[PDB]
């Protein structure tokens, strides 16, 4: 039994895919927040696949308990696949998620959602130069228009954690990634090998929830924080800033080879 899980900002557009994909009938909104809970079903066309319908995040820093579904459901190791949901109409925002999606090692697939609307605003995405750029599958979707969908499925099925080799991750500023190197030293086996770029990262962040969750030693909290204080010092910046900045920038470079 294979497992793809929902992935995305809300209002994206997953439960609309959910429902096409599953022969299901979830509730369908046009304003964020209306997926509350996890909801599984069989694909149709392969029934060997389950797909799993998740409330909306904005990052994976979450906030709402709702949002923190989804985070706990990616965490727990329980999904094979990543179907990413975006909306692409509001590409740049959306795929700070992305990011933070590769990095937690489960393969990502890109439903490159709401195609229909791009097209009616005139604009277009190279989605061939997003896909190498993101070192990720990238497949042009519409819910609405019920095209690429099976195309979506078929990509994710073939992207999950025992068809993929070595994976891409988003490659950031050489004096971070130095930084990131040395608190993966440090983290050991302390997190599951697969997150271990995730959860780096997050620590650098010094994101509260991660740093609960991990309940590290004296001795690994003592480096991690060695290891930012001096970045922070090389960076002349803040180690939240950094990430952010990091993550944005690297949106904005992909977002320009694609656009
Ligand atoms: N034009 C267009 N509209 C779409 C497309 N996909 C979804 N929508 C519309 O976008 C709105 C949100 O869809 P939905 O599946 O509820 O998004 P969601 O990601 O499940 N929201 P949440 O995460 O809060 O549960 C709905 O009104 C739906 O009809 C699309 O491809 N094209
Ligand atoms: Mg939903």
């Amino acid at each position: 039994m294979t497992e793809i899980a929902l992935i995305g900002n809300p209002n994206s557009g997953k439960t609309s895919l959910f429902n096409l994909i599953t022969g299901h009938n979830q509730r369908v909104g046009n304003w964020p927040g209306v997926t509350v809970e996890r909801k599984s079903g069989l694909v149709k066309k392969n029934k060997d696949l389950e797909i799993q319908d998740l409330p909306g995040i904005y990052s994976m820093s979450p906030y709402s308990p709702a949002e923190k579904v989804a985070r706990d459901y990616l965490l727990s190791q329980r999904a094979d696949s990543i179907l990413n949901v975006v909306d692409a109409t509001n590409l740049e925002r959306n795929l700070y998620l992305t990011t933070q999606l590769i990095e937690t090692g489960i393969p990502v697939t890109i439903a490159l959602n709401m195609i229909d609307v791009l097209d009616g605003q005139g604009k277009k995405i190279n989605v061939d130069k997003l896909s190498y750029h993101l070192g990720v599958p990238v497949v042009a979707t519409s819910a609405l228009k019920q095209t690429g969908v099976d195309q979506v499925v078929k990509k994710a099925a073939h992207t999950t954690t025992s068809t993929v080799g070595d994976l891409a991750f988003p490659i950031y500023d050489d004096r971070l990634e130095a930084a990131i190197s040395q608190i993966l030293e440090v983290l050991g086996n302390s997190v599951p090998q697969r997150s271990a770029r995730f959860y780096a990262i997050k620590l650098f962040e010094q994101d509260s929830l991660v740093e609960a969750e991990l309940d590290l030693s004296q001795f690994q909290r003592k480096e991690i924080e060695d290891i930012i204080r001096i970045t922070e010092e090389i960076f002349t910046e803040d180690a939240e800033s950094i990430v952010i900045n990091e993550r944005y920038a690297f949106i904005e470079r992909v977002c320009q080879m694609a656009e």
